[PDB]
């Protein structure tokens, strides 16, 4: 009845993305997206042939995502989540107009930020202020997204998102049965 | 202020529940209903200031040569307006409003305010739950039920000029859809004024 979309979310500092993914993938209507990761030839080739919609190297290693892989699950109406990062999203919103949605999520304030950062004992001060400098990188791409939610409440917060969802499940566009539809409301024998 | 305001379009062919779906989403207080000025006369049970302003037809044209009117149209034969000065109010308080209106005010509104409008069409499931509906609703001649049936049509054939399209299968869920889209919108970005101050407070901030 409608073509799917990507959903994408972003966060300076990504911090939460495991917990704010989980909790919008329980009920099932999203699907992850499975990244290719590093054969190395096969990368290139593939990236050589367009077949990326999005490529980053993380870690030392390629991570990406295929297009057929994508067109796939949006032609079957099934949406598809995304916890990416800037990059990858003017990546995806430049090679899918029209079936993209971004969302990026602000914190309240720096000093919450840090204290969420502190809160994770596995990082020094030093990749703490690591994080810090490159979520001031990220939320200076702030326009290249539709929505920005400051996190308050992290209630508030996903009863948001949810509704961004809904609101763009029934645009006009994408909802490609409309016109059949509406046609046969209007032609209808009485 | 710390967002634009918007104006929240609500279109029906009549007996859909647009009229219903307005007063559920009048209740939390968000949104302020506009009172459209009209010369439709006024019915015995109807009250003025409730839902419209019952004014004349030299008081409609006189408004209008006085460009009082962001939007007015001929609707089933009545003039319906709303005046630019009770919007510019609502919206410079940063507040939203909704409207009952159909796609003639919400063409003209989209043209004056791009990027300030918020339209939703609100379809029946069939015509035959339309009909339903339309009986069930008031004193129910068949001369009234063909004529409202027109009317969806003609409505009907303008459903490319909304943002969103609803089918009204159920009434909880189309509030549920209708109060997402309404809450989507408040954060879409490109209405949110307050960012670029504030982000550059977060970037700025000491540590």
């Amino acid at each position: 009845q409608r073509r799917g979309f990507l959903f994408i979310l972003s966060s300076p500092s990504g911090a939460g993305k495991s917990t704010l993914s989980r909790l919008l993938l329980k009920d099932g209507k999203l699907e992850l997206s499975i990244s290719m990761t590093t054969s190395k030839k096969e990368f290139k080739r593939k990236r050589d042939g367009n077949e990326f919609i999005e490529w980053a190297e993380v870690h030392g290693n390629y991570y990406g995502t295929l297009r057929e892989s994508v067109e796939n699950v949006l032609s079957t109406g099934r949406d598809m989540l995304f916890d990416i990062d800037y990059q990858g999203t003017k990546q995806l919103q430049k090679k899918m107009p029209g079936d993209t949605v971004s969302v990026f999520i602000l914190p309240p304030s720096m000093k919450e930020l840090i204290s969420r950062l502190y809160r994770r004992a596995e990082d020094s001060q030093d990749i703490i202020n690591l994080r810090l400098k490159n979520a001031r990188t990220e939320m200076q791409h702030w326009r290249s997204y539709d929505y920005v939610i400051i996190n308050e409440n992290l209630n508030q917060s996903v009863s948001l998102i949810k509704s961004i969802y809904l609101a763009e499940t029934v645009k006009r566009e994408r909802c490609f049965f409309l016109e059949p539809f509406i046609n046969g409301l209007i032609a209808e024998k009485i």
